[PDB]
């Protein structure tokens, strides 16, 4: 299966730019969604579950075709509680029809994460929307109830190494589980829609008690009123990902470098870009604006 990146007609950066613009003012707008978390967490996780798809091996799923658009995933249950990020951009797609679904979905997530004051994304245009009959089949995302030999075998097929698989999982500092869409319920920190590296500091600093939620499900659980999913906690149980977990704890800037690298990675995995096409685009918040 290959994947070329098309830019869509005539579009540049000045084009994104105004998509970005688009959303990040929409982010500031809609403030009291989940109890004033706001949109962006659900926004990064969305971006997550349609690039993680993917598998090496034949190039099918992954974020190029949009595919999320149809039925088959957008009703996987792995995906529940993602339509909530869905219907909040679909306004903008309307605004701006001409941007593929993937590229939509993609900026979302990198929009994101620097307007919630997280590391800069590059993020490269391109994507093309696919049929119905290439939306991958559900069971291709990760159980949360697994262990850290679990974690680095399900990575292996997006191939995300130990480094990568820690600094990907840092983004479970912001939001929190819903007990209505996964079974797990409460938050990883306080700050959990500012982009920080506290998930490793209460991974390492937290008196973590092993309880079991309303769902009957088992989670992690702290007397500040933290909770941690098994393959969260399993970073500090494995010996390779507990010293890079120590790592990220003791140094934001290379936690923020890494994350940068793994996230964009991530969301350009399968897609084959021509040596003619735009660089990545690195695009400013509202903030250096002064929007
Ligand atoms: C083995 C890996 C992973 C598993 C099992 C997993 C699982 C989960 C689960 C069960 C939830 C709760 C969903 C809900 O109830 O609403 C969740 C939320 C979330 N996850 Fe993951 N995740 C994994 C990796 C990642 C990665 C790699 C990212 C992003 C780079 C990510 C980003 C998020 C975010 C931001 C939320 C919060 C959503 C919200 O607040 O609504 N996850 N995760
Ligand atoms: C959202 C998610 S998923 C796991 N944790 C710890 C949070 C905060």
């Amino acid at each position: 299966l290959v994947h070329v990146a098309s830019v869509e007609k005539g579009r540049s950066y000045e084009d994104f730019q105004k998509v970005y613009n688009a959303i990040a003012l929409k982010l500031r707008e809609d403030d009291e969604y989940d109890n004033y978390i706001g949109y962006g967490p659900v926004l990064v996780r969305l971006a997550w579950h349609i690039s993680g798809t993917w598998d090496k091996h034949d190039n099918t799923g992954g974020s190029y075709g949009g595919t999320y658009r149809f039925k088959k995933e957008f009703n996987d249950p792995s995906n529940a509680g993602l339509q909530n990020g869905f219907k909040f951009l679909e306004p903008i797609h309307k605004e701006f029809p001409w941007i593929s679904s993937g590229d939509l979905f993609s900026l979302g997530g990198v929009t994101a994460v620097q307007e919630m004051q997280g590391p800069k994304i590059p993020w490269r245009c391109g994507r093309v929307d696919t049929p119905e009959d290439t939306t991958p089949d559900n069971g291709r995302l990760p159980d949360a109830d697994k262990d850290a030999g679990y974690v680095r075998t399900f990575f292996q097929r997006l191939n995300m190494n130990d480094r990568e698989v820690v600094a990907l999982m840092g983004a479970h500092a912001l939001g929190k589980t819903h007990l209505k869409n996964s079974g797990y319920e409460g938050p990883g920190g306080a700050a959990n829609n500012v982009f920080t590296n506290e998930f490793y500091l209460n991974l390492l600093n937290e008196d973590w008690k092993l309880e079991k939620n309303d769902a009957n499900n088992e989670q992690w659980d702290s007397k500040s009123g933290y909770m941690m999913l098994p393959t969260d906690y399993s970073l500090i149980q494995d010996p390779k990902y507990l010293s890079i977990v120590k790592e990220y704890a003791n140094d934001q800037d290379k936690f923020f470098k890494d994350f940068s690298k793994a996230f964009e990675k991530l969301l350009e995995d399968g897609i084959t870009f021509p040596k003619d096409a735009p660089s990545p685009f690195i695009f400013k918040t509202l903030e250096e604006q002064g929007l």
